[PDB]
Parts: structure tokens; sequence; C-alpha cells
């Protein structure tokens, strides 16, 4: 597939916008460099004017002007803390065709094929010299759309992200903003001095494989019926132990890698778990609060009881690793994080993933089917490409069936197990 760009603009926003430099907290600084990519796809209606891209770059300038500093770029202070320069430059909207179909896609498997679909960023020309968010519109040879999505992290988590996306789409519909963003991160601020109250076993080095090879890593997603859900549910009576459906789902998943990979009876593994922060800081985030809030739950086991225990036991440990981190343990995070010497040598990366770990996180929850620019919801939202092994998303369905599908990168040789070891419910 040759995918060949028609036109391409920096979008700002429709009316003014404060001129200020937006403080990032420790949160929003322990993220990647690069912009964290989503694709959205979209059948035809039978409509005229299908994915209009003067009715879409419209709205785009309209989210911008409560969402502004999405249009801005960054910058680091006198210390070199990297901070957002709310300057309004504005946001990169690509307009692409391709010659291949949308139908080429086949179950969207986050292969790094979607990467194709959002707009490439030169960073090596400084942090400064490239939008906060790249968008991509993409025409199909089938009359179908795909919508790509980059965003610099520094600027907001992915729940932030998918208000921006869904406040657009409401826009393009001719819709008022439903929920005003927040805009202030000094809330996360770190307390001064900073007291750190745990370790925080987050950050500790994960389980090791011993050996290393080098690892083919695929990429598959597989869908799970209600049915299905419902039957996993129930395991919780297994060994005469309830865990709700995510907890049993993800311990589900967790078990079914180990298995899959083969993990020799004693090895240690450690799985990584995005949990929303808004949820148990105090006092309440305020509603629409734009920034990065996603912290992670860390729970250890042994492949060999994973194997040979229930499902719930996986569970048991997942629910206790999320149950700690209420207010207390996520202030003590900001304070933890304020002492390191480096935040982004705590980014995770494929090490963090690699065999014998694993990194999971559950968009079920997220509304990321509500983005109709008023041509329809999207018929598939995922993550734009995996690169590396020991990924999982959890994604809920389009249609109301209450199945779901869980994508994630394993090696070749792991993947055709895993699949089987998914449907043994
Ligand atoms: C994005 C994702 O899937 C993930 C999973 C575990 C940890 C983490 O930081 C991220």
């Amino acid at each position: 597939m040759k995918i060949h760009v028609r036109d391409s603009t920096l979008v700002r926003p429709s009316a003014a916008t404060p001129a200020v430099s937006l403080w990032n907290s420790n949160v929003d600084l322990v993220v990647p460099n690069f912009h964290t990519p989503s694709v959205y796809f979209y059948r035809p209606s039978g409509a005229d004017n299908f994915f209009d891209t003067a009715v879409m770059k419209a709205a785009l300038g309209r989210a911008l002007v409560s969402f502004y500093p999405m249009a801005g770029r960054l910058k680091r202070d006198e210390d070199g803390r990297v901070e957002i320069d709310c300057n309004a430059e504005g946001v990169l909207f690509v307009e692409a065709e391709s010659d291949g179909t949308v139908d080429d896609y086949g179950d969207f498997a986050p292969s790094l094929e979607l990467r194709r679909l959002i707009p490439a960023v030169d960073y090596s020309q400084g942090i400064s010299a490239y939008p906060l968010l790249v968008l991509q519109v993409t025409f199909f040879k089938c009359g179908g759309v795909s919508l790509g999505v980059g965003m610099q992290h520094h600027a907001a988590d992915g729940f932030s992200g998918l208000h921006f996306i869904n406040t657009w789409s409401d826009m393009a519909r001719g819709l008022d903003i439903t929920l005003p963003p927040f805009i202030d991160r000094t809330l996360l601020s770190a307390r001064d001095p900073p007291q750190p109250q745990f370790k925080h076993v987050e950050y500790q080095p994960p389980p090791a494989m011993k050996t290393y090879e080098p690892a083919e890593t695929v990429v598959s997603i597989f869908k799970l019926t209600k049915d299905q859900l419902t039957t996993l549910k129930a395991k919780s009576k297994e060994d005469g132990n309830t865990y709700s459906s995510y907890e049993m789902l993800s311990g589900h998943v967790w078990r079914c890698t180990c298995l899959a990979r083969g993990l020799p009876e004693e090895q240690e593994t450690k799985l990584y778990i995005a949990t929303d922060g808004r949820s148990r800081l105090q006092p309440q985030l305020p509603p629409g609060y734009f920034g990065n809030v996603i912290f992670t739950a860390t729970p250890l086991a042994v492949a060999g009881d994973l194997g040979s225990k229930p499902v719930w036991y996986a569970a048991s440990k997942i629910h206790d690793a999320l149950a700690r981190m209420d207010n207390d343990y996520l202030r003590s995070a900001l304070d933890f994080l304020e002492l390191q010497p480096d935040l982004k040598a705590l980014v995770r990366g494929a090490h963090t993933f690699r065999c014998p770990n694993l990194g999971i996180t559950s968009w079920v929850r997220l509304p990321i089917h509500d983005a109709d620019f008023g041509w329809g919801r999207p018929i598939f939202m995922g993550p734009g490409g995996i690169a590396y092994e020991g990924l999982s998303f959890v994604l809920p369905s389009p249609t109301n069936d209450g199945s779901l599908s869980v994508a994630i990168s394993l090696q070749a040789e792991h993947m055709k197990l895993f699949e089987k070891l998914l449907y043994q419910i």
C-alpha cells in the first residue's frame, strides 16, 4: 500500500487563548519523548461530504480554543524542566490518500503498519520544533477513512487526549462543549519537602530471563464473547474461593502469557497495569483535568503458581496492587519522583515488557467509539501500532454485544499457544 499526502497544514485556535507557560508535574515528565500513536477507522455512510476536511479543521480550531495547550510547543525553563509554551502555533493536520482499502487491515491488529496512517515527526530538530498533536485523515480506495493521532504525552495522558478528540467530533456535529477542560497541573505538585513513604516497587528492576534471544515479535487481536467473559467471571468460585471482570480478565491474560511463553516453574514475572489516579487522588481532581494522571500497579508472581492455581489467584494479586494505590500512595509517588535525578530514565521500554514480564491497559471504560464527526462512530479504534513484545490492550466492542478484544504483542512462537490458552474458559 502506498500513501500520499494531498495537503498538510497547521490548525490554530479559532479565537484568542492565554499566552502562558504551562507547568508540568512529575507525572507529566515521566513520559516518552515521541508521539503516542492511535488510529480510528470509519466505514462510508453514503454521504457526499464524507469526512469533509473543512468541517474537520473548522471544528478542530474551535476545540483548540479551550484545549489551547494542545496547540502549543515544548520548552524548558531555566532549570531545564520541560514545560508547555502555549503559543498557539497550531497542531498538524494532514490529508492523505491510500491506494488500498480499509479491509486490507483485516481484524485491525495493531501492527506497525498503522504508523503510516499517522504523521511522522522529526525528533532531531529540538523538542520545540514539532506540534504536540499530529493528525492524519486518510482516504482509502473503498471510501473508508482512518483518523491517525500522534499525541506528545507531555501535553496530557490518553484520557485527556480522548477527551479532546471526542470534543472535536462533538463540535464537528455542531454541539457545544459538554465537559470544559481544567488546566492546572500544580495540583500534582510534590510536597515541600518531599516525603516519600514507600520504596515504590513500581520503579524497581523487573524479573529477568537468565538469557535473551533476539525475538520475532508479532501482533494479534482476539475477540472474547460476553458468554466467555461471564464464564470467566464465575471461575472465582473455583477451589472454594468476588473479583471484577477486569481483574479476572487481566489475570487470565497474565496467566495465559506465562504459559504461552513456556516460562520455567520458578521464573518470576511482573505485571504492569495502567491505572487512572483521577479516581483515587484527594481532593478529587476537577472534571476535565487536562494532563497526565496515569500510574502503574505492579503485582509480582511466580510463573509456576499462576499456572497451577486458578485465575482468581492472579486476579487477587492484581486487586491487591490496585487497592493499595490510594491517595497516600499516589502522593508518596509524587514525592519519590521529585527526589529522582532523572525522570526520563524511569520511562518503561521494550526491556520492561520483555519476557517474562507484561504490560496491560484496559480501554473498555473509555468512550473510545464516541468520536462521531457527523458520519458515524468509528468502526474500530486502538493503539497505532505496537513496536515490542509484552504489551496488551483490552478493547471494548463498537457494537452492543458486550464482547471485547485483546490485542497483544508476543513472540511469533508464543502467539500460537496464547490463542489456545486464552479461549480455555
Ligand atoms: C500503554 C500500556 O499498555 C502500558 C502498560 C503497562 C505499563 C505502562 O506504563 C503502559
